[PDB]
């Protein structure tokens, strides 16, 4: 068999990849105290109806844009329906990533939180091409983890066993997303990579032309 495309394809994913552990215990610990916050606040009812997303295995917290049901026709919400990125996701990520080069200032205008319980997934899609620019900068939080790429293995068990590649994600690490890995390929998680409850913030910036509601 031709298992030398599959490692064309990793290779091909690799190059769009790029990990910093970037966030010590004590920051991390700092964090995830304020990602709670925002657990709890969403529980409260303090957040506007488009930025709480409650699902059965995740859950999806939307600050700065946000965006509709995603076949493939994700809509931008109007500007004030999604609550704006809190002042602690400015100070303690976005802005260690600036000082470290991961991505320049003023780029990030949406931030999401993931909150996983222990056995929540994601299901194989690529980030919507129409409504953010590129690279997708994300930063693990509570536990460590494993982000799947070529996600076919979750509908045809049979014919491929795997996925094309599997990428830890450490708690407090940063991973950036980009061409190929970004574009050409599917991610996912597979729930028995989630053996404990985990958090993400995606930092990402919105394109002009995004479609709107
Ligand atoms: O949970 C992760 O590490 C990736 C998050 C993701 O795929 C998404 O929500 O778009
Ligand atoms: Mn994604």
């Amino acid at each position: 068999e031709q298992q030398l495309q599959k490692e064309e394809e990793a290779r091909k994913v690799k190059s769009g990849i790029r990990q910093m552990r970037l966030f010590s215990q004590d920051e991390c610990a700092k964090i995830e105290a304020r990602i709670d916050e925002v657990v709890s606040r969403a529980e409260k009812g303090l957040y506007n109806e488009h930025t709480v997303d409650r699902a059965p295995l995740r859950n999806k917290y939307f600050f700065g844009e946000g965006y509709t049901y995603g076949p493939g026709q994700e809509r931008l919400y109007p500007p004030g329906d999604v609550d704006e990125i809190p002042e602690w996701v400015h100070q303690l990520v976005i802005q260690k990533l600036v000082e470290h080069r991961v991505i320049p200032e003023g780029f990030v205008n949406s931030a999401v939180i993931n909150d996983y319980q222990p056995g929540g997934c994601i299901v194989s899609h690529v980030d919507p091409i129409h409504i953010f620019e590129r690279p997708i900068v994300s930063v693990s939080f509570f536990s460590d983890s494993a982000l799947c790429f070529g996600c076919k293995f979750q509908f045809k068990p049979i014919r491929v066993s795997e996925p094309v590649l599997s990428l830890p994600v450490r708690r407090g690490s940063v991973t950036v997303l980009s061409g190929y890995a970004a574009d050409e390929i599917t991610h996912c998680i597979r729930p028995q990579d989630i053996k404990e409850r985990r958090a993400v913030i995606i930092l990402r910036k919105t394109r002009l032309d995004a479609p709107r509601l």
